[PDB]
């Protein structure tokens, strides 16, 4: 090892590991020359005031007597700056002593110095870096700690035996991040996590509990802070090719730092942030020329923790005092950017601490010191159950103790999987077999001091982990500041969602996160906005132009007070006025009196068929057959060849076709539907040939009758050409009862029956005339 | 350490890491009392002969001085039983006397042994051993070889830079097992995998393969020697529940023995096996009682290799004269069954060596143990180039070497990465930056010693690797044994190749090695039996019952020669006939010649309209009626009224619409199609009312002249009522163009045409015999 260290002696070395410098340098070795260590060059002040805070509770155990009396502690403290090479470089000098059994070929000095075994250590940060250190300490069952490390692979017991933490596992965090944006209603968000043990099986369980929730994930995405700079642009031009505002950022402290610059440079904004807690306080992110792409910015945050006399201890600081710290002196010239020696300038060890700006003593919570804080006192306290073992009742075989000056790694662990003792401010911090504890998680908002421009990290809520699922958040939402300012929550779904009338189809492969929305046609009527299929209409209505509820009724092809229809049925009274007229005159001045009164009939037959029909309304056509057959006996009576009142002989064949005809054919008016929107009628039904066959043996029978018998008589004038008269009136009603034909045939609705109606009236109106007027003005 | 070592002094130490057991217990360590390592319950003679093909060659090189003269050569060698427990707990003595710059308290014997540092290393087997271990020597840069860790992780060379091998690695292997299945025509097959290292990144390279070569995948399972015995069960319902014939197992030897033994009592049959080269010459699995279930099982294997004297060193062995040896002792009781010490009884120490079945000396081959005999010699081979470093050319800053009574490991990987030095058998190991060399691969079949039972393994070919793509590979296929014993490739396909006539389909979600297949209908003609989709007919032809290649003509409505036509036609003659006597009888004892002779034409007209239609056969309906309104020439000259060649004046009449429908419809036969399978037909197709309109001008104007002047001669006996026959025969023709009309109007084909020719000749007859016979016969 290197002078780089942290050691005073004592009865029991604990050391421990730790992140001196974030980066470190990646020159490649060529063999041609001796090879050695790399110089790690970048500097984390937290991670040395985490070095103090491991330093002052150890002198707190030494000076206190009430813990563990007549005992001098000591360690052997080394720098992992974030590798895994520089972590086991270390850690084989902590595997020493135990090696005796291995190596025994040192047998003139094997107990020279008489080294007593490192028995515990505090364990390192990142979660790779106690994956790698972990699995040589599960052999030699020697117990450790580590305080940051909070993947779930390190859960499992089976390989990873001497493992416990002083830090909370990473499951409930992704419960809270799927919770957060359904308290916040989003469900189309990409993820980005770091491409190691912290990052990948954490999010993983994210996407678990993702399309648990039914949240469809844009992306995951892998960085490092040894990530391709092609590859970060590829991943922002992933980004701008693709939307959701929300971004589960889920990765450590400098690994963004190469993405963040080249994000700041890209000049991306809008997209707002999710935090986990290994960055959700990152002084070197959280900087104030980054505040305008970042900002909104959530995460957790473990809660805060009080150590007595230890702002003091941070200034208690001298690098000719470094008599246990190797690192202090190159801290003292880093901080003061000099070079002291026993360009840069000179030091003179001698200038104020407080002085300059530095995360290491400018902070305003203690978290993971805290962490460490209590670790190397968990540690102290297992190790004084130790002390005071109950003479017969410790927790080996038959509680047989062992002495404290012989004490080992295996018994130290026994003792600290069951350890039972609460906090300097009273918490039971106590170990199950998930080798930790659990706490709550604060939840903050990057803020901003606004005459500063420092990002202030204000708590807007926090998530209780001690409840159950759907209980155990709460988030006051009222100094939420979406994109660092804005009070209003953004949109981050995919598809939007669409108004009322277009019904929310699907596309094929895309889940329920994003979607298509479709007008249906032809009744659609769909009143909610987002609701997925909509439905067709009743009967009595048709949809609106623009989908909506659907109001618009059908047809009313009735023509009972039609303008159209009202002038025909005055014309039509008209004519039975003028028929009541000729037979005033002729009372006045059977073919007198019931050829009339029948023709009257045949006149008033088709009235009773106007209107909006119904059930009597409808068979009232079988009328109009009867009384026009009733009203042709005159063309039977006034014959050249004319006992006279036996018109009954075809007046009873009718009604008796109209008695049979009334149980045949259906005298119920019926209202059809031809049309979609308007389509309301009535139309009556009868049933195959009923009417047909009624008007072929009443109509044009009588009127072939009055045809053959008046053949002759055409040629024949007699009465003032009464028989050239009554030919010309039969003519006409054949001519009107053939033309009647084809425009009931061709026809539909209100355009069909008002021309039988128009047909009927004026041939009766013609056959009248033709009688009655050359009978009287002569 | 234990005392099962192997360990002879010497100025450079080698050490190695060998598997002397498969299986290491498993217990549960609690903590209650002292723990300590776990005793490794299985055996392994191929491992305990590679330790005997280590140690021979090691004093091969001791004896030989021209290798490296005045140096004898040191090793401490542990025995790793698959665990990285115990290959840990190895390698920290390893990794010892550069630890000296490290752990440097024990300054009074720090140069008492005076330890040379372990300079090589042989490495181990497991794969995932091989890795464990690699990351520490990676950071002093010890160069550690391998000779059986064959996964494609090792080759990179960030991680591993001290990190070579004797063997080739994996990429290839997986390039033959997609070649194999190529080769023996499959799409569809489930592999499984062992859950580490080995398996896993070797099925993926070949899941890789297999989507490009598009070979869907059934399953791919995972298992370990520590399976759970319901996840057996598990994945054994698994390959019962779905159907893939060949099977790609991808594993090392002991870790197939649970579900093998599984297997055999489950007495799964029928699927046959791939092997890769950890398990395919597996002498543990290869067991006659397990030769029922296992069998034609083919595999990979490297070539063979050779060691003077290396028999009988094998045979060299006595537990008295193991110096170097702690699992020598272990080794003869546990051959012998017995407690040797200085139930189980004693041992003497004497027995015959090669007296039992052994696979210590029962091989056939030396593939590893060559492995090994050529790693230790090329390790000393680059030894011995730095041995005579040129004297200021070597591999070094300036060619400057050092001493070789202190080398360093770092020079030793220096020289290591340049070793150009050719076999004993006379091959150049050359190390590339992947750490290996390639070679072939021999395929063979898991055959059977049919006598004795033992389960031999023939050859069945190779797989070259120094030729490219779709050119490595050559089985000769002649000794393939599938199932063990049937000659017959096998089927593994997932669905069916379908028959001719059904087209293969596609189900969605399952790619093309298992589809579905469907007969297309309604001219199918499918008549590849493997084609997607079919095609339909060309119009002459429709679809077989089995929808095979469509020769089914369509109809042959002609009727030209057709039985119910041509008695038809001979009545039609029979009629020319009568009036030929007719007018024979006119001439020997206008109306006279005309009337006959456009009576004759009227009967001649409709006779050239039968047969398959043409243009002219077509046209010839218009002197259909033509002719008949020459014919009714007749019954205007023969009136009672009866200058008489005045006829033209309606025959011109005629002609002239004729003359204007030659150009106006369409004198043209019509091929319809109105069915499917026989629609032929011909129908003339005629304009719009051309027809109608000359039948309405000609005939039944003609007729009704006919009748309005005879409806008074009707009633008026003259010239023996000729009057009376030419009123009925106008009647008659009158009735037939009446009669004719509807039954055109509704029918098609032959069933229409047919109807009209007989009506004219019907009423062509009919006319004539009441016309000539009542003239004649009286
Ligand atoms: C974003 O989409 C989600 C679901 O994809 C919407 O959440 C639904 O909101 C409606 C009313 O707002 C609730 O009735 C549903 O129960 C919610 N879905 C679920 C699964 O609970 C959310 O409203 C959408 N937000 C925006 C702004 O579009
Ligand atoms: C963790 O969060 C919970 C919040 O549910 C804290 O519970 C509070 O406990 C105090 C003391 O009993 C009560 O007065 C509060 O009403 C609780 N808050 C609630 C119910 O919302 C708890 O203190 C936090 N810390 C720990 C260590 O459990
Ligand atoms: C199993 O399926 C494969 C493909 O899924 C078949 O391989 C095809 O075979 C035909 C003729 O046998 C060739 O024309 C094709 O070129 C082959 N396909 C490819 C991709 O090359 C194979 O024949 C099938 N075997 C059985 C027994 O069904
Ligand atoms: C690897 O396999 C190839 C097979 O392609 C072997 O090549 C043979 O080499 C000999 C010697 O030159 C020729 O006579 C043969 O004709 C080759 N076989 C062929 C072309 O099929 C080769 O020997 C094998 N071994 C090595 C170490 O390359
Ligand atoms: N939990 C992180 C370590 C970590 C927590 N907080 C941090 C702050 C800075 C750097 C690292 C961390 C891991 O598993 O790797
Ligand atoms: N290649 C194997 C090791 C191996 C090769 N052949 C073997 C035979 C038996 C056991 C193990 C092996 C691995 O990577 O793990
Ligand atoms: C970055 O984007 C913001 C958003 O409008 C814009 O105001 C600013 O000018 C941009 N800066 C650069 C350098 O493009
Ligand atoms: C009592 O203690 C001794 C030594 O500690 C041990 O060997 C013995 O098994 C114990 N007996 C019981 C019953 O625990
Ligand atoms: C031991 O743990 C239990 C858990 O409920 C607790 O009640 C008890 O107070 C603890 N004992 C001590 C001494 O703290
Ligand atoms: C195993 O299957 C084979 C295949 O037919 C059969 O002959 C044999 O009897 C079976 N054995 C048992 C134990 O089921
Ligand atoms: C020559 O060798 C010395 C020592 O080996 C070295 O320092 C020097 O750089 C070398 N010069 C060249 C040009 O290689
Ligand atoms: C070195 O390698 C090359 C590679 O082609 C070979 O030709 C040559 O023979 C090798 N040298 C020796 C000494 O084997």
């Amino acid at each position: 090892g290197p002078d780089q260290r942290a050691q005073k002696k004592g009865d029991i070395i604990l050391g421990g590991l730790f992140p001196i410098h974030f980066g470190v340098a990646a020159k490649d070795q060529d063999l041609k020359s001796r090879p050695e260590s790399v110089e790690c060059i970048r500097y984390n002040f937290r991670g040395f005031r985490w070095l103090q805070a491991m330093i002052f509770a150890i002198e707190e155990i030494n000076s206190s007597p009430a813990l563990l009396p007549n005992l001098t502690l000591g360690y052997r403290i080394f720098d992992t700056c974030n590798t895994v090479s520089k972590a086991l470089e270390a850690t084989l000098s902590f595997v020493a002593q135990n090696k005796i059994d291995s190596l025994n070929l040192d047998e003139f000095c094997n107990c020279s110095e008489h080294i007593p075994s490192t028995i515990a250590v505090v364990g390192a940060t990142g979660s790779g870096v106690s994956t790698a250190v972990a699995n040589l300490l599960g052999l030699f069952y020697i117990p450790q700690v580590s305080y940051a490390s909070s993947s779930r692979l390190l859960s499992n017991k089976n390989q990873f035996k001497s493992f416990l933490r002083t830090i909370p596992n990473d499951e409930h965090q992704a419960t809270a991040m799927a919770d957060i944006i359904e308290y916040f209603r989003w469900n189309w968000v990409g993820t980005i996590a770091a491409d190691d043990d912290y990052g990948r099986p954490g999010i993983e369980k994210f996407r678990e509990e993702a399309e648990e929730r039914d949240i469809c994930i844009d992306f995951s995405e892998l960085i490092s802070q040894y990530s391709d700079e092609e590859e970060i642009q590829h991943v922002v031009e992933v980004i701008q090719n693709s939307t959701a505002k929300v971004i589960v950022v889920f990765s450590s402290g400098p690994d963004l730092e190469p993405l963040i610059k080249e994000i700041v440079r890209r000049n991306i904004t809008g997209k707002i942030w999710l935090a986990s807690e290994a960055w959700a306080s990152s002084s070197l992110i959280a900087m104030p020329q980054y505040f305008h792409v970042v900002g909104g910015t959530i995460g957790f945050a473990l809660k805060a923790g009080q150590i007595p006399g230890f702002r003091e201890f941070l200034k208690k600081v001298h690098p000719r005092k470094s008599v246990h710290n190797g690192f202090a002196k190159e801290f003292w010239e880093e901080t003061f950017n000099c070079h002291l020696q026993e360009f840069r300038p000179l030091c003179t060890g001698d200038e104020n601490i407080s002085s300059v700006e530095t995360p290491y003593i400018d902070y305003t919570h203690l978290r993971i010191s805290y962490n460490v804080y209590l670790a190397v006192y968990s540690i102290a306290h297992a190790l004084q159950d130790i002390y005071t073992c109950l003479p017969g009742r410790g927790l080996f075989t038959n509680g047989s103790c062992a002495d404290i000056k012989k004490v080992e790694a295996w018994q130290v662990l026994k003792h600290l999987r069951h350890l039972n003792f609460t906090n300097n401010m009273g918490e039971q911090v106590t170990f199950d077999e998930c080798g930790d504890l659990v706490g709550n998680y604060s939840i903050i908002n990057w803020h901003l001091s606004p005459e500063d421009g420092s990002i202030v990290f204000k708590e807007v809520g926090y998530y209780n982990v001690y409840a159950k699922k759907g209980e155990r958040l709460f988030i006051n939402e009222e100094k939420i500041l979406w994109s660092g300012f804005s009070r209003e929550v953004p949109f981050s779904n995919c598809s939007r969602d669409c108004l009322a009338g277009t019904r929310k189809g699907i596309i094929e492969g895309e889940p329920t996160c994003c979607f298509e929305c479709v007008e249906c046609p032809d009744g659609e009527y769909s009143d909610e906005t987002d609701a997925s299929a909509c439905n067709k209409c009743p009967d009595d209505f048709w949809s609106n132009e623009n989908h909506t509820s659907c109001i618009a009724k059908e047809i009313e092809f009735l023509s009972w007070t039609e303008p159209f229809g009202i002038a025909l049925t005055l014309f039509a009274v008209l004519g039975i006025f003028l028929t009541a007229f000729v037979l005033g005159v002729f009372i006045k001045f059977e073919l007198s009196y019931l050829l009339l009164f029948s023709l009257l009939c045949c006149f008033s037959s088709s009235l009773f068929f106007i209107g909006e029909p119904q059930d009597w309304t409808c068979r009232l056509r079988q009328p109009a057959f009867g009384i026009s057959f009733v009203l042709c006996i005159s063309c039977i009576l006034v014959k050249t060849n004319r006992q006279f009142l036996l018109v009954f002989l075809c007046t009873f064949m009718q009604i008796v076709i109209c008695v049979i005809w009334l149980y045949t054919a259906p005298p119920s008016s019926y209202r059809n539907q031809e049309l979609e929107d308007e389509i309301i009628f009535i139309t009556c039904h009868e049933g195959s040939l009923m009417a047909l066959g009624f008007l072929i043996g009443y109509t044009c029978l009588l009127a072939a009758i009055c045809f053959f018998f008046a053949f002759k008589s055409r040629k024949l004038p007699e009465n003032f050409n009464e028989a050239k008269f009554i030919t010309f009136s039969m003519l006409i009603f054949f001519i009107v009862w053939i033309s009647f034909i084809p425009a009931y045939a061709s026809t539909y609705g209100k355009f069909v029956s008002a021309v039988e109606v128009i047909a009927i009236l004026a041939a009766s109106f013609g056959l009248l005339a033709c009688i009655f007027f050359n009978k009287i003005y002569i």
